[PDB]
DNA sequence: GAACACCACACAACACCCACACACCAGGTGT
DNA sequence: ACCTGGTGTGTGGGTGTTGTGTGGTGTTCAC
């Protein structure tokens, strides 16, 4: 083991303040890692999180894509300001606004009428099969590449395969019924809902070492 | 009543965890 | 020509294990 100084710690803040998307990241320790002999992104990272966060201040502000933003003199701008991060958590209203989504995609499809209207004659207005009342059932798909583009287009807070991979590995895992018949009820029982968590069925993968740990066993850049 | 070595832990250092956001691809079906 | 299941990958937010920087406790020293 080896001991953090002051012009070490100062260092990984500098480092964060110029690189604030990071913060949260492994592979920014892990960077620091080959400027800092002794130390490795572990514990660069530990170091950071637990003693140094609390000492951020301020961080320079970065564009979208997504470092780094100068004035017109060419000059750094400080900011008490966190930038978005690298990946965007689920919410409740995300997870109920994608349902309804697809829910209305697969009505569209199933009887070609479209709510809150009527087609997409004949046929008395309002004998529509209609919707609130429409359950998904076994159904699954198909779902063009249009639909999660525009959807994505329409809400911005997570991307095309973001999106896919919500309604793929959460949405069909609890059900599209499922979801909308439990949302509306905590609303209905005066609760917040949650956005569904724990579904990740993924067979194992033994070998693959596990990701987060940038330990002294490399380190060893060698560049 | 300063001064000098030996033995704790507690806390610091560094390891390791894992579910999932966001990603890209092959194979089947389609045509 | 495209839907869709298989699967890489490292983030976000922790937690587990372990080596060491001071302090606390106790003997062979001038005054
Ligand atoms: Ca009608």
């Amino acid at each position: 083991k080896a001991s953090f100084t002051d012009e070490e710690d100062e260092f990984i803040l500098d480092v964060v303040r110029k690189n604030p998307t990071r913060r949260t990241t492994h592979t920014l320790y892990d960077e620091i890692s080959h400027y800092v002999p002794n130390h490795t992104g572990n514990s660069i990272r530990h170091r950071f999180r637990v003693y140094l966060s609390k000492r951020l201040e301020y961080v320079y502000e970065v564009d979208k894509f997504g470092k780094l933003v100068r004035d017109d003199d060419g000059n750094l701008i400080k900011t008490k300001v966190l930038p978005p991060s690298i990946k965007r958590k689920f919410s409740a209203d995300e997870d109920y606004t994608l349902a309804i989504a697809v829910k209305k995609q697969f009505y569209r499809d199933l009887f070609q009428i479209d709510p809150d209207t009527g087609r997409s004659p004949n046929h008395v207005p309002g004998s529509e099969p209609n919707f609130a009342a429409y359950r998904t059932q076994s159904r699954r798909g198909p779902i063009a590449r249009e639909f999660f583009k525009h959807f994505a287009e329409e809400h911005a807070a997570h991307t095309e395969n973001a999106w896919r991979d919500r309604f793929r590995k959460f949405l069909l895992a609890y059900g599209i019924d499922d979801y909308i018949s439990y949302y509306e009820a905590e609303k209905a029982q005066n609760r917040e809902p949650e956005p569904m968590k724990n579904l990740t069925n993924r067979p194992k993968r033994p070998g693959v070492p596990t990701p987060g740990n940038y330990n002294s066993a490399a380190k060893r850049a060698r560049n």
